[PDB]
Formats: C-alpha cells, sequence, structure tokens
C-alpha cells in the first residue's frame, strides 16, 4: 500500500463545511483538483482508497457517490454495513488502515486519502509516521458549523512545490485561493 495522505479545501477562519455542505459557493476546477488527486494513481493495476466519515459520506451528492475510480471506505460505529455504494465500512482509523494490508485490498490499494471530516482528520494527522497533506487555502472568511484542526507547524513542513500541483494563486467565482503540501514524517 503507498502514501497516507489528508486533502481539505479551508477557509481563513479553517472551516470546512456548513450545514452538511461547504461553506463557499462551488468551485468547480478546485474540485476537479480534487478529483484529480484523490483519483490518480501511478501503480498498475491499483486504485487509491478514499476514507471518510459518515456525514462526509452523505454529504457527496448521490450523483458523485460513491467517488468514481476509487475504493470508497466508511468510518462509524453506528451503521451495520457499508452505505448504499460505498465498498467498505470500518470502526476506527487503525481497523481502516489494517484492512488495506489484508488479502482483500493489499494489492489492489496504491495511495490512502483521507477526505474528512474534522474527527477523521484530526487523529490521522496527530497518528505517528509518514504523511502528507494537501491543503486548498481559500482566502476568505466564510460562516461554517465544522473546521479543520490545527496543523502543527513544527511537524508539517510546507513542501517549497510539489509535481502535479500548481504553485500561484487561482480565482473562481471571485474566491481566490492557493494549493499548498505539507510533509511530516515522525
Ligand atoms: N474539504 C472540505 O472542505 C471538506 C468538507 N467536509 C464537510 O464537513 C462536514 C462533515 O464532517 P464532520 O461533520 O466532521 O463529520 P464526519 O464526516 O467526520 O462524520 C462523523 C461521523 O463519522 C463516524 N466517524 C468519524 N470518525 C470515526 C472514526 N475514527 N471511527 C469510526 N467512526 C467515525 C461517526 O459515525 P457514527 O456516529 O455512525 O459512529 C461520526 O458521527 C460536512 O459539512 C461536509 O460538507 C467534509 C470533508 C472535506
Ligand atoms: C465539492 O466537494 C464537496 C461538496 C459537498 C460536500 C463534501 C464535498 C467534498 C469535499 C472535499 C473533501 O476534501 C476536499 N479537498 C479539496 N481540496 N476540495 C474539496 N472540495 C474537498 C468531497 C467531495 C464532494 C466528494
Amino acid at each position: 500500500v503507498g502514501s497516507l495522505n489528508c486533502i481539505v479545501a479551508v477557509s481563513q477562519n479553517m472551516g470546512i463545511g456548513k450545514n452538511g455542505d461547504l461553506p463557499w459557493p462551488p468551485l468547480r476546477n478546485e474540485f476537479r483538483y480534487f478529483q484529480r488527486m484523490t483519483t490518480t494513481s501511478s501503480v498498475e493495476g491499483k486504485q487509491n482508497l478514499v476514507i471518510m466519515g459518515k456525514k462526509t459520506w452523505f454529504s457527496i451528492p448521490e450523483k458523485n457517490r460513491p467517488l468514481k475510480g476509487r475504493i470508497n471506505l466508511v468510518l462509524s460505529r453506528e451503521l451495520k454495513e457499508p452505505p448504499q455504494g460505498a465498498h467498505f465500512l470500518s470502526r476506527s482509523l487503525d481497523d481502516a488502515l489494517k484492512l488495506t494490508e489484508q488479502p482483500e485490498l493489499a494489492n489492489k490499494v496504491d495511495m490512502v486519502w483521507i477526505v474528512g471530516g474534522s474527527s477523521v482528520y484530526k487523529e490521522a494527522m496527530n497518528h505517528p509516521g509518514h504523511l502528507k497533506l494537501f491543503v486548498t487555502r481559500i482566502m476568505q472568511d466564510f460562516e461554517s458549523d465544522t473546521f479543520f484542526p490545527e496543523i502543527d507547524l513544527e511537524k508539517y513542513k510546507l513542501l517549497p512545490e510539489y509535481p502535479g500541483v500548481l504553485s500561484d494563486v487561482q480565482e473562481e467565482k471571485g474566491i481566490k485561493y492557493k494549493f499548498e503540501v505539507y510533509e511530516k514524517n515522525d
């Protein structure tokens, strides 16, 4: 199994969601970036795995659900089986990562992408080992009711560029944003 990663888009006030949707209006190219980064795998005969909490799963409109071309895993202790359209269900983050090593998935999964929400991000980020964060900084404040956990910059280094990630300011619907990649190894 290849690398472990988180990917998020976050306002200046650290918001990632409001009422089960994003705090900002739809940013089509931002979403295209999320789909590209999470779907593209350099290893022949493998797909990437996306890991998400239950409320994030149900935030994806049925049209984009499961995320196509990726294996979709949902975290929940209440659910008894994967939701309609999902592929896997685990009861903890550690369980989901252990599962990638089982015979059913060990030779099928390339990268692992944690796609939210706030508790899953927090636990992924505080878990020893090699981890990258792909963070889109939406450069305005937006009313939110979720939030991204604190990024400890003593351990997460902001990389000075990264292949396949544009380094300059983007703008859609009058909202400027930029792409960042952070890496820790502890
Ligand atoms: N980049 C972005 O801007 C992103 C935005 N979002 C937004 O964030 C919001 C959803 O996030 P949030 O409210 O944080 O919720 P989550 O997606 O984290 O869902 C939480 C539910 O998931 C299950 N859960 C979470 N972590 C675990 C765990 N480690 N083990 C087992 N079960 C777990 C629990 O279910 P149970 O109670 O069944 O056990 C929990 O009640 C929405 O507004 C969505 O639009 C989401 C992702 C990215
Ligand atoms: C348009 O996206 C949404 C709309 C409504 C509810 C949830 C989302 C999602 C959010 C993001 C998770 O990591 C993300 N990372 C980045 N860089 N951008 C994102 N947008 C997400 C996931 C996809 C829908 C499946």
